[PDB]
């Protein structure tokens, strides 16, 4: 067979934050109001982010209970662990049942389960908890993708495509689910990196169904995994670190960042779609991870790219802020949706191939090769 | 094709403890020697755990410089990271290298990559590390298996298996690299089960090439991976669990463990082996995870196994401890070497067909069914 995704669906904690809003809540929340110049700074991030709004399950009441974490490094895992090891299996158990429904399948039908997180680790994992809550067989085949970071949306599909087409009859759940209570903390004019963070980070749950061999009789697709490559940019050693330590997960940039994905982002184009025969990148749809705004306008000038090419991926972006791996799997989401109400000829905005990407620390950027699905 | 390991190299620290004295040195070294009655009940926990040494990155001069580390619930997370995230890629990278020699081929000719610890996260991960370190190509497709715990040596099997057996020509890398460092703290007397992964865990790693087309004429099979199933056991939640807290790893265990696994390993066995036609446990060869003594008796109880059965795997952790997922991998070296020194007929004590069995968290038993190879 070729692996085929077969459902999609999404979930988000209810409390959303106004990015309009949040540098003042920000700055009153961690007693950093002296700080008026990186206020401004902040506010000028939060400006240019283009997110209008952001789920988090952090909410103020969470935060004045947990003052440690509204220092910039305070020793706070503990506390961050107690709200996240929860709420990252509680979120996706919400996204997968919606996928489940979708799909219309018993859960027995489930031989594999993928869990996606860089929200917190634990043993058992959120693999683990997730099978629990949901009941899927004890002899469900598990494997547990944790603090991969931003381009594991991306991952969890090359891990789905060898998986489905190598066990007959096999059908993978995905699950990707991120929030901000690791990295959530207060401000420093020595870290201006990590205010970016701040500016960004957002939670969410999304949830697939994939096979390789879908019953036309009882199973849709929407899309087709073709092909999955992962490389690391040249030079770039360094660029993007996260550590977790006792003050919680800590993230360090450097400025050159979209200027290592834009600069190199061809290649993998070139090396995916040669085999193909497809040269012309505004031939293809588009699911980019949009949680760096710069590195998608830098994308899209360097390839020339018309301006509606990252529509659907800037969209996600601007209702729900950088989610982490959930981000590509939203915009799946959003794509099939939008098409299917404006009565697009496929899946993929029309058009047959398509390609989606991951970026995240190395640098590294993944790259799937998509076929979209008929109406 | 067929997955199939064509080499594998181990690595251990240079410091070592030997067992009959790790008693008095632990007891010391954590300032606990008025604990007179918890330092006997160790003494036992250690006579009993059938090690005769163990390999330790940490020693008494790193320890004496991180009394936090030396605390029952000191906060030492970072000084932890520091330690351990180094020495997880070095010690990787010196087994991967000694595998790449064993197997013979160019370096550019990986093309994935697997790496697994439960010794600390990071953000890139050890994948990543490991990567930079062996100049491996850019290309190379990574899956980094974060915090699995002791099961995860038969998951990167499973893993490798569909990896391999999916794209035509390719050749992967696995790295499982553990320590001591993140579990490594003093004793309390209401948290005697800490006290048992005192006396049973260990350093080390291991490597592996795998490949699903081997060519005969360059390369050298020493196990097939035929097939590979994962389950959690009945009524087993919470029996093992593992927090990664402010102090460091913090393990949980109730005192059912032995029975959970071996009441309930003949299913496992019957699951996998009823389509090979095998229903004698005598009849195939070993690799049992053996980093909890007393499973390993109450398997060999329950099964009535042959006293010489476990005898590789009660090898390694008696020369080497609980090293977690490299354990089993350690196993299968051990065993290929042994049998072509007694001039067995196979590589698997001169039978056909064996089985490896990862225990963990969940509770969870990794089953993969091997396949020796002649001569």
């Amino acid at each position: 067979g070729l692996a085929t995704i077969l459902a999609i669906s999404t979930a988000t904690p209810p409390n959303c934050v106004i990015q309009a809003d949040y540098p003042d809540y920000y700055f009153k929340i961690t007693n950093s109001e002296h700080m008026t110049e990186l206020k401004e700074k902040f506010r000028r991030l939060c400006e240019k982010s283009m997110i209008r709004k952001r789920h988090m399950c952090l909410t103020e009441e969470i935060l004045k209970a947990n003052p440690n974490m509204c220092l910039h490094m305070g020793t706070s895992l503990n506390a961050r662990q107690d709200i996240s090891l929860v709420e990252v299996p509680k979120l996706g158990k919400e996204a997968a049942t919606k996928a489940i429904k979708e799909w219309g399948q018993p859960k027995s039908k489930i031989t594999h389960l993928i869990f996606c997180t860089s929200a917190g680790v634990d043993m058992p994992g959120a693999d683990y908890q997730l099978t629990r809550l949901l009941g899927l067989s004890p002899e469900v085949k598990r494997m547990m993708i944790y603090q991969q970071g931003c381009y594991a949306g991306a991952t969890v599909l090359r891990l789905a495509k060898d998986l489905t087409e190598n066990n007959k009859g096999s059908r993978v759940l995905i699950v990707c689910s991120e929030n901000t209570v690791p990295t959530f903390r207060g401000p420093s004019d020595t870290h201006i990196d990590s205010l970016v963070g701040q500016a960004l980070f957002a939670d969410g749950a999304a949830a697939l169904i994939v096979g390789a061999d879908p019953d036309a009789s009882i199973e849709r697709p929407l899309y087709h995994i073709v092909s999955a490559s992962q490389t690391l940019l040249p030079d770039s050693d360094g660029a993007i670190e996260g550590h977790i330590r006792e003050a919680g997960l800590t993230v360090h940039l450097k400025k050159d960042v979209p200027a290592f994905f834009s600069a190199n982002i061809e290649k993998s184009l070139v090396d995916a779609f040669t085999p193909i025969g497809i040269s012309d990148w505004n031939s293809i749809f588009w699911i980019a991870h949009p949680g760096g705004p710069a590195i998608l306008d830098q994308v899209e000038e360097k390839l020339g790219l018309r301006k509606d090419k990252l529509k659907a991926s800037r969209h996600v972006m601007s209702e729900f802020g950088n989610m982490s791996s959930a981000c590509v799997l939203f915009i799946l989401d959003e794509m099939r949706k939008t098409c299917l109400e404006e009565g697009k000829a496929t899946t993929g905005e029309g058009l047959d191939w398509g390609v989606l990407f991951g970026f995240g620390p190395g640098l590294t950027v993944e790259t799937v090769v998509l076929r979209s699905v008929p109406i």
